DNA sequence: CGTTGCGGCAAAGTTATGGGTAAAGTCACACGTAGTCACCATAATGAAATAAGATCACTACTGGGCAGTACCAGACTCGAACTGATG
């Protein structure tokens, strides 16, 4: 009906029967993830005052912890 | 006198309403919302044009003066001659 991206919400998840090595990291700094976004807020020039559009973030994380590295 | 129905009194029973606390749900993070014709009045030239103005050329009408002519004396000047005083 609406395709592959849209059907990825009513997956199947994955279910650990045995222990394989931890998803989320067995110590901190073993597995991170990078990932960017755009923040939603509109910014401000700080000289002229005209709108520069929304910014970007991009977050390093530590999987295991959750932490923003 | 004893019994029977009726009514007051005060817990007791049932709903309702605004509080607190753990615990089942809920939903966005998944690159994204701003973006684009349609609209008719006003300035604003630049061109189109003006309506009158400017000058040429011709036609007719009407003031009107200059080089030259002419006479009638009055008046000053002077050839030519007359005539008187004189050394
Ligand atoms: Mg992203
Ligand atoms: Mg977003």
């Amino acid at each position: 009906r609406q395709g592959r991206r849209a059907a990825y919400q009513h997956e199947s998840f994955y279910w650990e029967l045995a222990i394989t090595t931890p998803r989320h990291g067995d110590r901190p700094f073993e597995i991170g993830h990078i990932a960017h976004t755009e923040l939603d807020v509109e910014l401000v020039c700080s000289d002229t005052g005209r709108n520069l559009g929304r910014p970007w973030a991009t977050f390093l994380v530590d999987a295991y912890s959750r932490r923003l590295l």
